């Protein structure tokens, strides 16, 4: 798993309300964020699935 899998999940500064996945590395699953819709990190996934197949 990334390292990238560890860190905290980063809205940014655009003004959508984008609902993303990210891996809570404390529940041990992926669950859902608002992101902004620019400037996206890593930890920011289309759905659970893309999320836990490569940060689970």
């Amino acid at each position: 798993r990334p390292d990238f899998c560890l860190e905290p999940p980063y809205t940014g500064p655009c003004k959508a309300r984008i609902i993303r996945y990210f891996y809570n590395a404390k529940a041990g699953l992926c669950q859902t964020f608002v992101y902004g819709g620019c400037r996206a990190k890593r930890n920011n996934f289309k759905s659970a699935e893309d999320c836990m197949r490569t940060c689970g």
